[PDB]
């Protein structure tokens, strides 16, 4: 290779506080990378990306567990590539070393030979060993994200034999130039956390919009519908968006004070614990329903007395032009007499006119710092929604969709993990036989996408599996079809 | 110069992949930089800015062409400055070296003495040589944006001389210059060069109506502001407003016909059948913007089976139901249009009887627009490009714009960065290659000039080609064009 | 490579004889007379990088005697040397060529690679005559790649970017291939330790060292080149032996327009003239699109004249006069009859409205010539009134065989009662206006293009751009390119030979 030898730990020996050691049995065995599975099929053209890495301590699950009590790292790692072919095949492969700070859209196979490369045949027997060295700009890497040295593997000549696919594995162990740098109290710094997904089956996740359970996932019928839900919106760093509450006993709730004028009878909106509502950036009080273009039916009760009568009194809210909850004022009608304070929940909806149809894929017009919409991205990636049984009269369906469940939002808020990639990769896993049922992507804005089969998506999967985080991938990572 | 000796690649030899040598003949002659030209004038005051350059490999057209092959760079340069004045213009200048990390955003002429500086007169014959050193904090410089050293030229004493003083800046590298990591050439976007297309003026298409550019002119009242919505594209390639890419998408309307009790209408979609989203764009891409008039759109029906006469002329009035931001217009026509209608604006007419049509206004979409274009002062005016178009009862029969469509389609394709406050353009006759005028190209996407008294750019031939010259500052004074 | 686990089925090293040519001195000659001698990067001198003309296929459709690749000795055989060649002027020295071949353990065949001296110019060197040059006969089953020195036989002290003959490598098939199969071969080059560029020149100014590029525009943003509309589909024709001779949208890769091809995307299908009206009827005396007079020359018509033949035209014009009152437009109806002769600059029309003076208009919609005929959008009009006049049309386009098919670009356009309601072309207008500005030289017989998805940067199909200005493909059985997504980007990959076997596109 045209690479000069680099030095790992002699530059950061004098200017850092400490230089710490590593258990010598980690330096010897080769441990498989997180995304270290790739196949080569005869349907592949020359030029397809097969794998893609970048240098760090996350390429080895011992270094990732050791780095949570340290502060810096330097050094080079060693990579193995192991193919599985026999003596009756033909084809080549290319593995190039892209330097840090190089940004480009696509690299052809003619431009891939201008990097320091290794062109390896398919029929090889001993595994290919490639040095992955550290080309630094500073003395030592601290615990932030910063672009590092990449490997890039592409097909070079197409595969010919005589559905024979060829499977490959990537294995990685550090060189003796690897070192950690400063003893820190473990798992306290935010920069060394890792994102995790709760260990709860799908038939025990609550809905994030109505108070019911999730029973089956679908994809929408339209494949480019744009959704702008305001309940169940939260990014991966634990920043709530819209009117998303935290717990699951706060979804689709209403608390306010009743005023009685000659104009009608209405509600002055407060929050769900007695604090007065502030109109700074929230479109509504935290816990307000977002079912748009319908007629709500909220059943409340009287709060601060020793009640002797029948407390429950249904209230009917119509989404006309006086409906403006952003100012903290909705108008209702009823058959009982609700006075004072009323804490209630949304029971069921109704259409506006006498013959209209309730479309639960829409949001009301509040009157103002809304949540941003969700466009369906990439190549064939479809946003997976979660349906739930809820009483909707005179509608096309009885299923209410969402993007994330409530126990995901209540976990992302407490966890406060950072984002180390451009997307996440999940694995739907049966909890009995531990077999992988399908893979999904988790984007940094909080919506799960997938690539479905023709005529079948995630709805064909059973409803008692458990999501499991795997690793961080790029945005253009290819998924497998589900169905 | 009061500066320590600064080493080159001796620090970056350890932690980089390669260290690469260059030609020993580049370090001998002084070549004019692509950011060289500046002017001194008695309009200036002691304390202005004549040029400012950040240290890099883009200060020399040999190092710029070499840096598309490499990744990093380390080392110093040498700068040499020429002036051209008589023995009747008295005054000094001052060229100082501001280190990186010094942030004050205003430097008095008494504070610029406290840097490493060269104080030079304007009556000098031999040029002035000053070394620009690479004071840095890191081991080497990756081809991206980090603060490097600055040259900074100010007027140090008032100029008692329309006489301007031309100046040029010539650079050559020191013997300590070195590039670092070989990549494939011309793949990164960060080391690209801005070009202007090599087309004559009469072979350029208009950007507001479907016609060809006839001549250039300036306005009569040169303090009128314009807010055109087609032909708006910044130099980095970001489209603004409703500007389309190609030249066959200009002033075209496509939508589905709906009938109601009050006339007919069109439910607007995009220009290929894709549904329109009411977002950041004020209209579907390619919507016309000739305001305060009545349109005449001639459409046909997108259908495989047509008979008789497939054309229909829709007359759109800009009354209160004209609201293209919501996604609906109205029309009146004597034919019977149905289904998906696609058409192009044909001619415009006055709104009421006796009134006249103004082609400089824009319609009212609302009942997220592009920012207005203000003239940048210093006795300049905006160059407009005129084109013949059928206009009844108007002042002129010609429609202006701010950029040709090929310029927009070139800036979108190239995506070159911006290294200056303006771009100086020449206008050359393509036979004898003489020069006819100087124009500035601002990074907001419009071309200005300084018109002569009694004339302007409308007295020039109409077959000249624009040629990129250099990157200049905001106060470069242009020679007046005209007669 | 893979000599470890390939068994002993294939040979590993090509046993070759030394070539019958003496070694050639390098850059020591141009030290006394040239101005400068410029050193280059030592990291280039020992890395084998794939040449731009570095792809070929050996398919069992090839006969013995087909040209696989053909290289002229220059600095354009290496992308580092090509990118350095735009800065300097002149060069000397030798190169080092390396050919990669890896078939199965089942295939069979041989190739022959010969060195032709400068000045020996002949067409169709056979495989009998290629033996008489210094040659190496290599197998198609070897593992270690063949290395061939490309010496620099010359008459003068050093070279220059003008037109002079240089040495050639010429690799042809020798015995037929015997096994759905091809053999992907790659050619990799590296300079000798005697290579040297000579004189510094302003970079990327001269024409002879340029590089052909294709625009970075998606498919749905390209304009049609025969009617004013946008491209929305790529199809192939049914009759694969139908000849097409279009007039608009014809441009060679060197950037030299043919026929009535305009430059801008707003000049297509336009007519400008001054209306005369005798006692017989009404007509137009044709001028150019900017008022300049039109003379009978190499073009058969003014630039931008429409070319949909054997039909009726409906053109909607307007007066060029400033003072307009009332209804400005006027629809003209043209028949392709005997008084239709745009080569002499006169047509004849009828209209309900009355336009006079100067008129400028655009073709609106077409119509059949008779009450029960059809509209074929694949024909062209007869420009000359008498058929024997030399009107200097563009030459017809023939498909180059090997199962290939020409790609057409369709657009929605109001055709009344035709075969389909779409108009084809050969090149988009943004390709013509990009080929005219660049003026890049052509270094092969085709240009392999890839149709790339703009987001995931995948690969959807291979295409070939021929130097006469059209794009071909090999359609799959019962499919074609009309199944592809309509927002891809054509990227340039390599310069290939005329007999490159593409992969079938579509389903």
């Amino acid at each position: 290779l045209p690479l000069e030898p680099v030095v790992g730990a002699a530059t950061a020996a004098a200017t850092a506080g400490q230089v710490n050691l590593i258990d010598p049995w980690i330096m010897n065995n080769f441990v498989q990378a997180p995304e270290g599975e790739f196949t080569i099929s005869p349907n592949n053209t020359p030029g397809d990306i097969l794998f893609d890495l970048h240098l760090g301590p996350h390429l080895n699950p011992f270094l990732q567990h050791l780095s949570q009590m340290y502060n810096g790292w330097v050094g080079n790692m060693r990579v193995r590539v192991m193919l599985a072919g026999n003596a009756f095949t033909a084809g080549k492969i290319i593995i190039c070393c892209v330097p840090p700070g190089f940004a480009s859209q696509n690299i052809s196979i003619g431009q891939a030979t201008m990097f320091p490369h290794v062109i390896a045949d398919v029929r090889v027997l001993e595994p290919i060993e490639i040095p992955l060295d550290d080309v630094r700009n500073v003395l030592f890497h601290t615990n932030e994200n910063r672009p590092t040295m990449r490997l890039l593997c592409m097909l070079y000549t197409p595969l010919r034999a005589g559905p024979f696919v060829i499977a490959g594995r990537v294995l990685t162990c550090p060189s003796p130039d690897f070192n950690f740098l400063f003893l820190v109290p473990p798992s306290v710094e935010q920069k060394t956390r890792q994102l995790t997904v709760p260990n709860i089956p799908l038939n025990n996740l609550a809905n994030s919009r109505v108070p019911a359970m999730i029973n089956k996932m679908t994809v929408s019928t339209d494949q480019n519908q744009v959704v702008q839900f305001q309940n169940g919106r939260c990014t991966l760093e634990g920043q709530l968006l819209g009117t998303t509450p935290v717990s699951a006993s706060q979804v689709a709730r209403i608390r306010g004070k009743v005023f009685s004028t000659a104009s009608g009878k209405g509600l002055n909106l407060t929050e769900l614990d007695g604090t007065p509502y502030h109109a700074f950036e929230s479109p509504a009080p935290l816990g307000f329903p977002d079912i748009g273009a319908c007629d709500w039916h909220v059943s409340t009760f009287k709060v601060d007395q020793n009640l002797s009568g029948d407390p429950m009194s249904r209230l009917d809210v119509k989404q006309n032009a006086p409906f403006a909850p952003h100012l903290g004022s909705i108008e209702f009608t009823s058959d009982q007499d609700p006075t004072g304070d009323q804490l209630g929940t949304l029971a069921w909806v109704s259409p506006s006119t006498s013959g209209a149809r309730v479309d639960p894929w829409k949001i009301p017009s509040y009157g103002t710092h809304l949540a941003p919409p969700i466009f369906p991205p990439g190549f064939g990636e479809a946003i997976v929604y979660f349906m739930s049984d809820f009483p909707i009269v005179s509608g096309n369906t009885a299923q209410v969709p969402c993007t994330l469940p409530q126990e995901f939002v209540s976990h992302f808020v407490e966890q406060q993990a950072p984002v180390r990639g451009e997307a996440a990769l999940l694995h739907y896993v049966d909890p009995d036989t531990h077999r992988n049922l399908g893979e999904f992507k988790l984007y940094p804005d909080g919506f799960i996408t997938c690539v479905p089969n023709t005529g079948g998506g995630p709805q064909n999967l059973p409803t008692n599996g458990v999501f499991v985080f795997s690793s961080w991938v790029s945005r253009y990572y290819q998924l497998k079809p589900v169905g």
